[PDB]
């Protein structure tokens, strides 16, 4: 055993070493994380800053935002991987040959690896949230299935005022999201309107979404909505618990969440409710748009290795491990005899995983036992299917083969001094971004006389400069 530092945090979560796939991997490698991020601690990107001003950099370390980790680096406080990983990663090295795009993410813009992306599977899923229904409210009220948004309006208006869960009380919540800050709220509200509340690609050009027409037509639409009781009264204040909260219950009528997690209610509550049926409809067209923005990007944040580490070397061999066989198993879907047994040589899960005693998801399990965990690996897509319902695994087809899905941006990358100018701009207008929408879509002011006001005021933080920035990064 060698005791090695490492920054870690995801979902909210520190990470603790000592759960089933990290004792499999210390087993392994001889590596044995203790993490500098506390149990306590629940904001990752505080908690980093924070752990910048401490002293010495832990070994490794982890976190959600790319550009910082390469900023850190070109700082020297991560050191270039790209030569260890030549003589001593043969798992990365032969990864980054089998995959441009991927090795092509992982080169900062002064040519040095910093760090090893969490990827996503994105060659093989690489659609993420979609929209759903109650399909079971739908024919209780014989309801059509609705197509555009006003059909959802008159939809999710029939579940306020029908009482569909029966009880005669008015206590339906029609539309609701799952998230963690008010950019992810945001992120599954707006994109019913077609707008965005991030920056994304126009025909080669990338534009910053809360200031177009169609963030304005989405405020003021969700305002409209969220005084009649369509969207969630809690939606800025509930946490990650709103759709277990919500499905459980009984309450919750139509969402856009994430497509193998929102599926797997159906056999969860088939008990809990009878007839409920949680049903994967293309996205709602909007003047001739039928497009959603949702999409895996190729990958969410990565790990490095600090110039602190004493042994870099056996450093990037545990970095190697994520990627051999075993590894990549463990990293995607836990333990043999636990989480998973070898049928025919491939993993399939157990009942602890598929069908949770206590309504937790199969993807909830996995986490509990250290899987999926965000650092710097590969996921497979083979564990997304493993799990995912039969409804799932057509959706996702269903999706690709309507062509509905926009491809989310590259990850952008930027020298140091471009960065830190782009977050001052960034950070700054998301703040009034979120300030306003809030503001707006729980009813105070008025979007129509302070729309123009609100753009000014991006513009005065520095609108044009980031745009120029993020088209010169693309
Ligand atoms: C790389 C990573 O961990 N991404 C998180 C998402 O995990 C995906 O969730 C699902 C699913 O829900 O069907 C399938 C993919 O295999 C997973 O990588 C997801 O995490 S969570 O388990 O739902 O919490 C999101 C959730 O955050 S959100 O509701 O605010 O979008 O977080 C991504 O980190
Ligand atoms: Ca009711």
């Amino acid at each position: 055993p060698k005791e090695t530092t490492i920054f870690a945090m995801h979902l909210g979560k520190a990470l603790d070493p000592n759960l089933p796939v990290f004792v499999k991997a210390e087993k392994d490698t001889n590596i044995k994380l203790v993490n500098v991020a506390s149990q306590n601690q629940t904001d990752q990107i505080q908690a980093y800053n924070l752990m910048l001003t401490e002293g010495k950099l832990p070994d490794i370390v982890s976190y959600e935002l790319s550009a910082d980790l390469e900023n850190l680096g070109i700082e020297g406080g991560l050191i270039p991987l790209e030569d260890l990983i030549n003589q001593h990663a043969p798992n990365l090295k032969k990864f980054f040959e089998e995959n441009p795009r991927y090795k092509k993410d992982a080169v900062a813009v002064d040519g040095h690896i910093y760090m090893i992306p969490n990827y996503y599977d994105y060659f093989n899923i690489k659609v993420s949230q979609g929209y759903f229904i109650r399909q079971d409210w739908l024919e209780k009220l014989g309801l059509k299935e609705p197509r555009t948004v006003d059909e959802l309006y008159t939809t999710l208006k029939a579940f306020r005022e029908k009482d569909p869960n029966g009880n005669g009380k008015k206590d339906e919540v029609p539309f609701f999201v799952r998230a963690n800050n008010v950019r992810k709220v945001l992120t599954s509200l707006v994109d019913l309107f077609k707008a965005s509340p991030i920056w994304y690609e126009e025909n080669g050009m990338v534009k910053y979404g809360p200031a177009q027409k169609e963030f304005k037509h989405a405020i003021k639409e969700l305002s409209k909505w969220y005084k009649e009781g369509l969207i969630d009264e809690e939606i800025f204040t509930r946490g990650l618990e709103s759709r277990d909260y919500l499905l459980s219950n009984n309450l919750g009528g139509a969402t856009d969440d994430w497509i193998a997690s929102t599926s797997s209610y159906n056999r969860n509550l088939a008990d809990k409710i009878p007839g409920f049926n949680l049903k994967l409809v293309l996205p709602y067209e909007l003047n001739g748009n039928a497009k959603t923005r949702h999409a895996r990007t190729t990958y969410l944040g990565g790990w490095g290795i600090s110039k602190d580490a004493k042994d870099p070397v056996s450093l990037i061999k545990y970095f190697d491990y994520w990627y051999s066989v075993e590894g990549r198993r463990l990293w995607n879907f836990g333990i043999e005899g636990s989480e998973y047994t070898l049928v025919d040589g491939k993993p399939v899960f157990t009942d602890k995983v598929l069908k949770n005693p206590d309504g937790k998801t199969p993807l909830a399990v996995l986490r509990e036992v250290g899987a999926q965990y965000r650092l710097g690996a590969f996921q497979d897509a083979q564990y997304e299917l493993g799990w995912a319902s039969e409804s799932a695994k057509a959706g996702y087809k269903y999706y690709m083969d309507n062509d509905v899905v926009l491809d989310e941006l590259p990850i952008l990358k930027y020298t140091k001094e471009k960065s830190k100018e782009f977050v001052s701009i960034d950070t700054a207008m998301r703040a009034v971004v979120e300030e306003k929408a809030q503001q707006w879509i729980l009813g105070s002011g008025d979007i129509d006389k302070e729309w123009d006001a609100y753009i000014k005021r991006l513009e005065n933080l520095g609108l044009s400069k980031a745009e120029q920035i993020q088209n010169e990064a693309f």
